[PDB]
């Protein structure tokens, strides 16, 4: 059932910003190891004194990496004459982040109708509020609220390309690469709290909830179901030690702990990315057993063929299956130091009507799946 | 004419250790753009609770990159039960470095035969000290003078692989990336007096000094010369500001501004590295006007066929000469957000007897001969 409850208009995911230390080399590594473009800039080349910031692309999904630059460049400009094109960076806050967290999700941004209203509303409904609406060059409102940990949940609205004062990248250092990635499914939170966490975020949005090996997880979504903010909190006493818990250890407490691309075709996409694992791109979660993808013709033989179930094992691929669609997934492992963020891939088969979102579920069905199969594997 | 007053018995230029807020994805970034292959790790999975330090290599050259984690994880921890693996590291340090000055070289490590005589001779002779001798596993020792800014010297000294604590990368991640660099040719500072910088560093090391836009340099060597430290200062006044001030001014200070790598076929380096500057790897400087190619005939048609020079050309390689030798040379873009450090790639012709060190120069006529073609171009 969708009660389709929520308090504002929302659209799409429309942006996920990075901190970082140096926007430079993240956004380098990040463009080669999962093909996306690079498509704007802000940065002392464009007039911006103050931060860093690069935008990768592909399809509709959008990465930005911002860091920084010395505070000095910038010390006689006050608020109203900054040359920041997100007037919402602050030098400390940036830093104390990084220091806190290391790299990872400052904000998820999502486009809505009305940035000023929905940051209103928000706030009247409980959200804690972290940058007011402020409007750029009449034409993009940006505004943000708290959603977890140092994360904000950050509102976008156009009145009618990225934000005014980017610039977009020049063709020769902008090579288009692709490997199939189109847009953000679903950013997943780690707190320590999941109930107090659903009631802050549901309270003040109107999302809707959606449809024994470490976690409990609930789902938050927008009333056409194309905006997924799931949330994990740990389950303490386990014989394995949740990661929800190590996540919260090495973050410093909560924050994003995985964003979920979807590809139009996750073999091209994990071939891809897997050429590249060794060479500056990102690394995969140590494959499942053969069992696994020899139990997969009794669980999908329906939804892929022998052909299909093998490229899924030679690629990593898990699968899972809901009553409405079917899922296939792939974690990589942490994208920087700490074993905190990472990146899942997936592509989602069915619940045609367009596709309706959240086809398949989120792979919750792995788990136990995945710990039979390592049993049965042990033979 | 060389006095050979070395103060202690230096060998070569060891390593180059950057501070990074993520040193996952700088090393990543790096091991694609220049061809240098993963070779040691100290990390968690080594039982390093304090920093993340990952060693490329490439020949005999080694770049270090090292991020602190949560001071949290190795809070019960004191420097006698310490899980670093390079004792002088301190959280609070690398912090303020790469909050102070971005990403960049914190050590330029050379070895030596007794670190612990060579930082006492020193710190006898003027060197500020950073980090006292500290011998691991019985094995190797280190320790520490400031050079120049927040920038070490590092001694290393080996009784008989990289350090105590690393691991050696498994196979399967460490793919053999070579595109012919092979070692450090030199290191260069930047700061904003000349004089007081040589004197200091001359004086506690006994090197010697070595054989109008923008800057005044001199070269501090080791007895055989192998060991190559210049170091700038900026003329101030200029038409065009000095590229020494922006790197003050953008560095918040004295620093190392680039590091000069030889390679063994530097037309293969720069075919390869520009292949991949749009896809994650490094920029290059914009090339010279055709007018400094054509005039390359009269200046080294002796040492360059119409081809190799036709070949230059396209790469964007820069020709210099001594009365020894020959250089060549190319210049990155900065490495990182900043306009701060940037990376020389280079190869030396002549002076045969092996190549002494620095033969053919550092490439100071070339600032004349690079106006000089900009306004023949002009035509
Ligand atoms: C537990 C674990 C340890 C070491 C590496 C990987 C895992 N790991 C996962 O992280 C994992 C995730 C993260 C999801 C997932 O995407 C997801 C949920 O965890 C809760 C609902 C919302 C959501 O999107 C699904 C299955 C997973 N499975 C099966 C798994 O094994
Ligand atoms: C000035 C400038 C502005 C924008 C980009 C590039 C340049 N630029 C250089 O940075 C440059 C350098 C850095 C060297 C060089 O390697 C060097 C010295 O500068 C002093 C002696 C020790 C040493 O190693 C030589 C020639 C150079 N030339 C010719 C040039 O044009
Ligand atoms: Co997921
Ligand atoms: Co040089």
């Amino acid at each position: 059932k969708n009660p389709k409850s929520d308090k504002f208009k929302v659209k799409r995911f429309h942006h996920i910003e990075f901190w970082c230390g140096d926007a430079t080399n993240v956004a380098r590594r990040f463009s080669w190891g999962l093909g996306m473009r690079f498509s704007a800039k802000s940065d002392l080349s464009t007039g911006n004194m103050v931060h860093a910031s690069y935008l990768l692309t592909s399809g509709d999904l959008r990465f930005l990496f911002t860091a920084p630059y010395s505070p000095s460049l910038s010390a006689g400009e006050i608020k109203p004459t900054t040359t920041a094109s997100i007037p919402s960076f602050d030098h400390g806050s940036c830093r104390s982040f990084f220091s806190s967290h290391g790299l990872g999700v400052r904000a998820v941004a999502i486009e809505v109708e009305d940035a000023e209203s929905a940051f209103s509303i928000s706030v009247a409904n409980g959200a804690i509020p972290s940058s007011p609406p402020i409007v750029l060059n009449e034409a993009v409102t940006i505004a943000e609220v708290k959603l977890y940990g140092d994360v904000v949940l950050r509102y976008v609205s156009y009145k009618a390309e990225f934000l005014p004062g980017f610039e977009r990248v020049e063709d020769a250092s902008s090579f288009p690469l692709d490997y199939g990635i189109r847009r953000l499914d679903h950013a997943v939170g780690n707190v320590p709290e999941l109930g107090p966490a659903l009631t802050y975020v549901a309270g003040f949005t109107g999302f809707h909830q959606f449809a024994e090996s470490g976690l409990n997880s609930a789902v938050l979504a927008s009333n056409d179901e194309m905006v997924l903010l799931p949330i994990n909190e740990p389950v303490h006493g386990t014989k394995r030690k949740s990661q929800i818990q190590t996540y919260l250890e090495h973050n410093e407490g909560a924050g994003l702990q995985h964003l979920a691309l979807m590809s139009e075709d996750i073999f091209r996409t994990l071939r891809e990315m897997r050429k590249r694992s060794s060479i500056g791109g990102f690394d995969f979660m140590p494959s499942p057993p053969p069992t696994y993808y020899q139990n997969l013709k009794k669980r999908v033989g329906d939804v892929l063929s022998d052909d299909q179930i093998k490229e899924c094992e030679e690629l990593g691929i898990l699968v899972d299956r809901d009553d409405q669609g079917t899922l296939l997934q792939i974690f990589t492992k942490p994208l920087g130091d700490r074993p905190t963020i990472f990146i899942e891939i997936i592509q989602r088969v069915g619940c045609m009507m367009y596709q309706s979102g959240g086809c398949g579920g989120y792979g919750k069905g792995n788990f136990s799946e995945l710990f039979k199969s390592i049993e049965e594997y042990e033979k």
